């Protein structure tokens, strides 16, 4: 279990502990997964997505059952294998981001560019620039959100945790169905109860019993489960 | 100086020594440069070109005065900074290539995919697969052609050698003009005389006194030299 961000990352003056990253509460390093929606023209190939997220094109390609060079249709959510490890009491996966245009902000980088896989707070904590003093060409340390299964989750058969980017209309139930896991397991993973609200544009942990499906959209089909 | 390939790389039964790579005749490692023409949709960003050639997107971006994510217009020749080092008596820059489609061949990979930055012979020498037994998913060790300045070239003020992909219509004279070096220096670098023919689709070494220009096409303009 990790605390749910609960939209604290939208207010960059908020200092709730969850915004600084998942807590190191299990093994020091593990295999994990991120998710990311292809964005054209900058982040729509295994190469460019892997560059942004600090993965490899081969791992992206294998996780999605595509080649390492074919373009990914815009808005397709892909899986991105990453190593998650503990740093400073937090689980994270480090990446680097060079600002492209002056006018980018810690919030636009966390919420737009990285699609909520990091937070403005964790960017601010781990970088030297004041929020109002960012320029094109500045390099940022990007602490991407991931976690490793706790002992209790491992004992229940979860091999990995996946950082799932939630879209409007989804719910814990519908997300759990994509991955073939019980809803309660998604609730437990995020310290939520069955009436808790989950927001779109806020990442959610999904515990996995096996590697994720290669195509998430069709994995959401009712005909791809319960038969 | 290095021997000119002289189109030996078009006949993959040819075993001329030049086809196995530039010879290790100077320092064991150095900064060097490749060139590459953007190709859409697979190899038209700093990420995808760097993946193919084993560079970094940041080095590609800086060498070309572009950002690390903006698309490169198809057929634009870009500079690609690489480390060149000696292996097995040859200078080369190692990359890795996973075949995408069964039907790719050592020659199509060397001449088309890698735009003549390697040779079928060097691929064959450094990989285990018979020419007629290549499949999608096979990984190849790719020995990209580069060299380090000899002592004589360094003493003349050349800091780097660049592997230039020659296009139809060019000549030693016109290529030397792009880089602000004497024609004789390009001839010497490739063991050519002033009447030697240079072929398009065959890489040529260009000795450089400074980092290459950031935009090669306009560097070919008569108004960008001799005034
Ligand atoms: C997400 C996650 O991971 N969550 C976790 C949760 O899943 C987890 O929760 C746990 O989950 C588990 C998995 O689902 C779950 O496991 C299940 O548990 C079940 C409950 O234990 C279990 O079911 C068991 O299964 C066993 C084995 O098959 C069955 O056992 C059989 O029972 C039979 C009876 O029904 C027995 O038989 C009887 O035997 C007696 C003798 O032994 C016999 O008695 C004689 O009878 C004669 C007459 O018939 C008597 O003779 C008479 O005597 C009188 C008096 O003198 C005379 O007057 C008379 O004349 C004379 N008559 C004659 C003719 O001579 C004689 O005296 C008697 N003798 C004696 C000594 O008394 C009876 O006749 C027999 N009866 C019958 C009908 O045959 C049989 O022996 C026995 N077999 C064995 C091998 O032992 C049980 O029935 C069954 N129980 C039930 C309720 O179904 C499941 O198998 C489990 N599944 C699995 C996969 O393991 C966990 O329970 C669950 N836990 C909880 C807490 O929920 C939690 C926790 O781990 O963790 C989460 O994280
Ligand atoms: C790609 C690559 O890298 N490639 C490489 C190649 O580049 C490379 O090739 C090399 O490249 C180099 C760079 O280009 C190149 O360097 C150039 O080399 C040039 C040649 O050496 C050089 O030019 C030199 O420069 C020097 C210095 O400026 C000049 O020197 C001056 O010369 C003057 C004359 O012209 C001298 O003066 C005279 O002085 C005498 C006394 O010393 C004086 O004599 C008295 O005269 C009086 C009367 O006037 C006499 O008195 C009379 O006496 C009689 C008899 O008794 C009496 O009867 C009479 O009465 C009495 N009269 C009176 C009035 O009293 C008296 O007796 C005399 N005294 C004596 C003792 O005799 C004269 O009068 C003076 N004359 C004048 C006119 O003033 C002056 O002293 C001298 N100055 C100095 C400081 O020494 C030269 O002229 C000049 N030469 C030329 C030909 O131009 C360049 O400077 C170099 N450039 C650079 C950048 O360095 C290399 O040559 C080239 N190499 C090759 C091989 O090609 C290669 C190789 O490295 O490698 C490649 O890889
Ligand atoms: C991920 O980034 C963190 C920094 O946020 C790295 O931890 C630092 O590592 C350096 C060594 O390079 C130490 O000097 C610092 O003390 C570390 N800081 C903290 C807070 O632990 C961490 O090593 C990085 N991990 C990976 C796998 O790259
Ligand atoms: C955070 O990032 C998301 C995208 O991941 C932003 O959503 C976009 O907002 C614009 C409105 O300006 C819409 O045109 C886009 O279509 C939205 N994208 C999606 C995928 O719906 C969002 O505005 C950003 N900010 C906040 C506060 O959430
Ligand atoms: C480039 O590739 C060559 C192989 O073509 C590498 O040289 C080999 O390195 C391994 C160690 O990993 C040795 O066991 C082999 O004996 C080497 N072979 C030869 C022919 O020297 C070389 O190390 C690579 N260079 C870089 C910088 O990655
Ligand atoms: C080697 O690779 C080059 C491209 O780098 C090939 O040239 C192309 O050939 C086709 C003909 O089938 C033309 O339609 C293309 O426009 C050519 N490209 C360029 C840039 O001119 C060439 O065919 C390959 N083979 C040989 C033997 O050179
Ligand atoms: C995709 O999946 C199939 C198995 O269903 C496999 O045989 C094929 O090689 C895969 N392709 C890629 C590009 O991963
Ligand atoms: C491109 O070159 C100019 C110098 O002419 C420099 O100021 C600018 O930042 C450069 N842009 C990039 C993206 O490299």
């Amino acid at each position: 279990q990790q605390e749910y961000l609960n939209n604290n990352q939208l207010d960059c003056d908020n200092t709730h502990n969850s915004t600084y990253g998942n807590v190191c509460n299990s093994v020091t390093s593990c295999q994990s997964y991120l998710t990311f929606k292809s964005s054209s023209p900058e982040y729509n190939t295994p190469s460019s997505i892997s560059y942004l997220l600090n993965s490899t094109p081969s791992l992206v390609a294998k996780s999605n059952n595509i080649t390492d060079v074919t373009p990914i249709i815009t808005d397709t959510m892909v899986t991105v294998p990453v190593t998650c490890s503990c740093s400073g009491g937090r689980y994270q996966h480090n990446a680097t981001y060079n600002l492209k245009k002056t006018g980018e902000t810690y919030f636009s980088i966390a919420n737009n560019t990285y699609q909520s896989l990091t937070t403005c707070q964790a960017l601010m904590a781990q970088n030297p620039y004041d929020a109002k003093n960012l320029f094109a060409g500045d390099d940022l340390h990007v602490p991407l959100r991931c976690a490793c299964p706790t002992k209790k989750q491992s004992d229940a058969g979860f091999k990995y945790l996946l950082t799932y980017l939630v879209s409007q209309g989804e719910s814990p139930d519908s997300i759990a169905e994509i991955f073939g896991v019980d809803t309660q397991s998604v609730l437990d993973a995020n310290e939520l109860d069955s009436k808790s609200v989950v927001f779109y544009f806020t990442p959610l942990l999904v515990p996995l019993k096996t590697e994720p499906p290669a195509r998430l959209q069709i994995a959401a089909s009712h005909h791809h489960h319960h038969h």
